[PDB]
Parts: structure tokens; C-alpha cells; sequence
């Protein structure tokens, strides 16, 4: 992950010079949290999860939404994710979402971060951390009900749980929260594990004398906080459909288009190679768009002689393969194309629209390792409008 | 790609801080420039290709090698590198690879960039920039007899030729290079389609007016100036072949190799599912490393059930899918293994090494298609030594 997360919100003519950008609707992201808040129960709160600089959107120019919304918790993957949500102003709760090690941990005591453990060894590391800096640190415990078998302890055996209960009676840690996370999108499934999670918590809580009122006890990721009300619990744990990316539930729609330019238009004759292994070979006299988005901005090679994108409303063919930092399309039939004019790699544009499936089934990827590899390798505009 | 190449190279301290983190071996770089030194004619020059953040390896922590070098060019895509190359010191010849809209070209007007122009519009918009900024613009005519059909003119038609011409001869603007690109590693095709280079540039000369001795011809990316020599003509332009990325010579050894640590270490019984869509389920009690790592990070999904990491000096199968930050690994028969030891996702690691081939095959991406993301996704610490 980044070390540091750039402070720049890049302005418009930062982007006219950028090769390409992502465009974020900042309007589409309020809308869905709104729509989100409409379904929660009145007893669950809300942590924005923003790990991957918030899904590849941005982190700091996201966080002033976060705030105006007034939602009280927020969940992150790194230091550098953890650094941006504080020097955004949020005082709000502040979890990590995955297992860290214990240098990441020691070096982000500042930020107030409430760890997530699943082994002895974690709350041994912690609770001398706590010690070390005079304070108690607050926690959550991962549990393995949901069977990712990742970050939590399994709790099947008597070993099991006897290391669980080890972790809930650390001395100089608070368990703040016990929660799991569900491996798929299967609702049945959802429902019998979260009864042996209910049955697992209880039992844990009664063996190291927590008081169940104290505790957040957290489950939900996206799909399940809204396809099993009953998961929501004492809170739910939101991220990809606050930017539309819940592939179950399309009335969230994305938040974030993939932009570049024409740069020049070339013509090139009948029976004429185009780009590395000459994939492909023109049959007819034609006028190509050079676009100077390539695979190191996240446009992947097997997207040529696969996708399309949209030009002055209207979709052009990836012609050959994308090199590092070119693509070409054809714009042979295309009316009205000139330099300068912008293009959707993915998004909409007029009456035009690319769908998710037809992203993921041209780069062969899922759309998450698309969009945070974006927002890895491209500015974000942070769009304002309607 | 980037708007803003970051300032710092990544010390110690905030790299065990890091959740993952390449390793960029300088002395590698530098015996790979100085064996490809050695093959070079006399009368040709360098021009150090170093897109996309140096191909991944990072322009800020490269560019001091590059000067002590002499190295007399350096190639670029976008803005933000050209700025990194410019803010090390160099004052060499700067030129861009790739088409570049004319907002692009105007915004670098600062850096001394020559850029590459196979239209005429290009001509015609860069010649209005020399005019309002009271200079001659240096440029690099592209052909198309490589038949890349991406940046170049084509001059197989009289159109074609026609054009070249207009661009050759466009006021306010000096040529001084003219090359092409070839599309695939056949060293017979490149020795035909050089044959024809020459024919067309010479021709091109000989209609604008054009002293041969004053123009730079060039043609060789790193497969093309290595294994067809003859190609070498005045400047070639070597990339990956200074990385350690040239497949046809694995005698330039890559200089990346991409490191994580274990995070946390979990016992899981037999018959226990593992990540998402729970892909992989455990066929014996088993101790599972929990890696900070996912595909946010460039460790891609389709890693999970395919791939091994080092640790310890001994290979680790990764199961179960990877998720987008977190990777976990089966360390049930690795001896030794604790929290906080080092892993390589790719690399070397005591007497193992995990191959490119063995990347590609697994993550089902070209190599380059890894490590520019990587890149872009990861800080670089710079190892010196040996
Ligand atoms: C990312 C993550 C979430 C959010 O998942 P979505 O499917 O994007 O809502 C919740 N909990 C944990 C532990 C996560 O790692
Ligand atoms: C990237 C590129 C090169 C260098 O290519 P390698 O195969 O990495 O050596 C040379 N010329 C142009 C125009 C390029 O785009």
C-alpha cells in the first residue's frame, strides 16, 4: 500500500495535464450512504470501511462527506489510510479491518486505532504496547464463525477456545468489540452463522466477565447489513456499497468513472498491424485514436480487441493490445472525433453507458482489483454537480 | 498514471512501518547498464527509457545511478516523470515515448521535453507553442515502419507521405530524430522492417531538407539494440532491459523483488474453509501466516491456490482467494516460522527463488503488467550492498 497518501485534491487544470484520472461522484457517494442509513435499524451504527484509500476513491477528499454524515466509526487497512482519516478531523471511532503487524501497530499508537486480533500472540504484543505507552488499548476481537479462517480464532476446538479466551482476558486491553466476517454472498449461509456467532460471543463474553452492553458486536459487511437485517447487530461494517460496488444490489450505483483523452488521430491504410504481436491488422483504410492510457494507469492489455470506449457518445473498438502507456481504438466510423476530445474507459458518456460485467469480463478481473489499482495510479477529481 | 512522482525515498523505519514494500536492487541496476554498456557501438548513445516511475523501480531513487552513469538521454510518458527527472539535476536530452495531448505538452513547456509527433495537427499545435513562447521546439518525427500503427506516420500511401512531409517542414519547430518502434521480438522481421526505416527516413531528409548528420536515428528498444545490433544506428532506447525485464536475455537479472512480513499466525482444524467463496478448505489441523498483502497491493486474486511465497527460505502455498488486502499462507510444515519474519512474494529468499514465468503463470499477466502496479501501489526501498 502507499506509504503516504498524497494531501492533494487535484484541481481541473492539474487533471488537463494528468494522461488520465478517475472522476468521482461525490453526489452518487452522499446519495448512497443516505440510501444505506434508510435500512439500518435504529439500534446499529455505522463504520465507512475506506481501506485502499477508500476503495481506490480517495480518502481525503471522501472523509469531509464522512463527517457532514456524522457517522461515528470509520475502518482502514493501513498507517498511511489511518493517517489521512485523522488529518481529516475525524474523531471518531477508528478500526483496522485486517491483522497488522506488530511494527504497523507500535508505530500508529498516535492515531488512536482500535486493533484487530485473533491470536494470543496479538494480545500479548498489544497489551505490552499498552504498557509501554501508560494506557489501556481498546480492541475487537475476530472470532472465526464466519470460517474466512484470515484474521480471527477459530473457536471449534478446545484449544480454540481456550486461546480465545486468553485474548479476552489480556490484562491493559479494552475489548471494545467481537465480530466476523462472512465469506460469501449467500444468505442461508449468513443466518447459520450468525447463530454460532451469537452462541460463540455469549460464551466468550461469559468467560472473561465482559458485560454484553459494552461490547459492539459487528458482523455485517455490505451485502449482509442489507440482505440479513438481522446481522446488523450493535454495528455494520459498509464499505463497497457506499461506492457502489455491491454486485447484489445495483441501486447503489458506482461512484467512480476511468477518463483519458485523444491525443492524436493517425491514419493508417488497409492491412496495416497495429501494437505489440500485431493482434490485430486493419481491413480497411482507417483513422485510430492514440489514447495515452496504458496498462501501468490500471487499463489492462487483454482489454485490446475486446473492449470499447466512449468517444463524443459513442462506442470505438480497443484495437491491438494496450502497451504500457498507449491504447488505440478506432474511430474510423466515428463522426464528429477530434483531438482533445475525452474518453470513458469506464463509465457513462451521453447515452452510453460500460457496464461492471462487461469491465470484468474484458480484463478478466473482478471490478474491486480494477478500481483500487486506479486509485492507486491516477488523480482523483472529486465531481460536484446535480 | 501519477499526477505527483513522491518526493521520498522510503528509510528504514517507515518501510517496517509498511504493509508491503519492493526492493529495488542498485547494484543490479547498475551492473545491468554497464553489461548493456558493453554491446553498444561506438557511435551509438543512451537514451534510458524510464516510464511509468521507471518501470515500477521508482525515477526518484534511480536518476543519481542514471547521472554517474553519463547516461546522455532519458525517456518519459508522463508529466509528473518528467518533472522527477528534471528535479534530480539531469540536464540531458529529455524526450517523451509516447503521443501526449497538446494540454500535456503545453503544461511542460518548463522541462525541456522534445516530444514525438507522427500528425500533423501535432506539428501544427507544437509549432503554436514555440511561437507564443518565443522559441524553437526540438522534436522526434515517428514513422510507422515498424508497424506499431499507435504514434507514427504511415508513409506506405502518398497521403501518408504527404503528411510526414508537413510535419518534417513545420515551421517554428526543429527535427532532430527521427525513429520508429517494432511491435515483436523477430529479429528477422526487425531486420526488414529496418531496412525500410532507413528508406523512409532517408527519403523523409532528403524532402525537408534535412541534414542527415544532425539528425539522431533510432529505432531499438532493449530486445532490438541487443540482438540486432546492425539497429543500433545513433541513439537506442533500452527500457525493460535495464530493470532485468528483457525475456529473450535473462543475463540482466531483475532488480524488484516485492517483500511482506507475517502478520499473525492461526491455528485452524482440519475440514476449515478459508477466504472468500471459500475456494480452499483445510484437509489437516493446520498453522496459517496471515499476510498484510492483497490485491490493492498488486498481489492479484488469482494468486489464491496457485501461488507460493518464501518464508523462512522455504516455499508456502497461498490458499484460499486473495482478498484485496490480505494474503494467507499454509506454514504448517514450514520450520521456524514466527511473526514479523520476512516474506517474498517475489524474489529470492536463501536458496530459493521464485521465476518471472512462475509470476506470470499464476497471476495470468505479463510481468511488466505486475511490477508497474506494484510500483505505483507500494513504496521502494533502495538496497545497497554487495
Ligand atoms: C472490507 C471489509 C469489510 C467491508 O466489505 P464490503 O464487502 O466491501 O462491504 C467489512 N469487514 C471487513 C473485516 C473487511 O475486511
Ligand atoms: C517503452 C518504449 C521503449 C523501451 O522498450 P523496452 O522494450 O522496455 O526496452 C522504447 N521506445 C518506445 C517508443 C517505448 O514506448
Amino acid at each position: 500500500a502507499p506509504l503516504h497518501i498524497d494531501t492533494a485534491l487535484p484541481d481541473a487544470a492539474q487533471i488537463q495535464q494528468s494522461n488520465s484520472w478517475l472522476e468521482i461522484s461525490l453526489g452518487q457517494f452522499q446519495s448512497n450512504i443516505e440510501q444505506f442509513k434508510s435500512h439500518m435499524n435504529a439500534n446499529t451504527k455505522i463504520c465507512a470501511i475506506m481501506k485502499a484509500d477508500a476503495y481506490g476513491n480517495g480518502i481525503r477528499g471522501l472523509m469531509p462527506t464522512i463527517i457532514a454524515q456524522g457517522i461515528p466509526c470509520v475502518g482502514v487497512a493501513s498507517n498511511a489510510e489511518a493517517r489521512a482519516v485523522r488529518e481529516s478531523g475525524f474523531k471518531g471511532e477508528l478500526i483496522r479491518v485486517r491483522s497488522a503487524s506488530l511494527s504497523e501497530m507500535s508505530s500508529a499508537l498516535d492515531l488512536n486505532i482500535e486493533e484487530l486480533i485473533g491470536t494470543h500472540q496479538q494480545a500479548l504484543d498489544l497489551a505490552e504496547l499498552a504498557k509501554q505507552s501508560g494506557k489501556t488499548l481498546k480492541v475487537h476481537i475476530a472470532l472465526n464463525d464466519g470460517g474466512m479462517g484470515a484474521a480471527g480464532i477459530d473457536m471449534t476446538t478446545e484449544a480454540g477456545k481456550k486461546e480465545a479466551v486468553s485474548i479476552a482476558t489480556q490484562p491493559s486491553l479494552s475489548v471494545v468489540g467481537i465480530m466476523t466476517h462472512f465469506p460469501n454472498y449467500n444468505a442461508d449461509e449468513v443466518r447459520a452463522k450468525l447463530a454460532q456467532f451469537k452462541e460463540s460471543s455469549t460464551w466468550l463474553m461469559q468467560q472473561a466477565n465482559l458485560k454484553r452492553e459494552e461490547i459492539t458486536l459487528h458482523v455485517a459487511n455490505s451485502y449482509t447489513a442489507l440482505n440479513v437485517p438481522e446481522a446488523q447487530l450493535d454495528m455494520v461494517r459498509p464499505g463497497g456499497v457506499l461506492f457502489g460496488d455491491l454486485p447484489t444490489n445495483p441501486e447503489y450505483p458506482s461512484i467512480v468513472s476511468f477518463k483519458t483523452r485523444v491525443s492524436s488521430l493517425h491514419h493508417l491504410p488497409k492491412d496495416s498491424t497495429v501494437g505489440y504481436d500485431s493482434t490485430f491488422t486493419t481491413s480497411r483504410d482507417s483513422v485510430l485514436a492514440n489514447l495515452p492510457v496504458g496498462y501501468s494507469d490500471g487499463y489492462p492489455r487483454k482489454m485490446g480487441n475486446k473492449a470499447e470506449v466512449l468517444i463524443n457518445g459513442q462506442r470505438a473498438k480497443v484495437v491491438g493490445v494496450t502497451s504500457m502507456n498507449t491504447t488505440v481504438v478506432d474511430v474510423t466510423e466515428i463522426k464528429g472525433v477530434l483531438p482533445g476530445q475525452e474518453v470513458v474507459l469506464f463509465g457513462q458518456q451521453q447515452k452510453q453507458s460500460i457496464a461492471v460485467s462487461e469491465m470484468e469480463n474484458n480484463a478478466e478481473l473482478i471490478f474491486p482489483e480494477l478500481y483500487t489499482l486506479w486509485g492507486t495510479s491516477n488523480p482523483r477529481f472529486y465531481v460536484k454537480s446535480s
